[PDB]
């Protein structure tokens, strides 16, 4: 969801890892 949005991509990352 986080990465479809303009929000921080943050989270995003943290699913694949580091």
């Amino acid at each position: 969801v986080f990465a479809s949005l303009p929000g921080i991509i943050f989270t995003r990352s943290q699913k694949e890892g580091l």
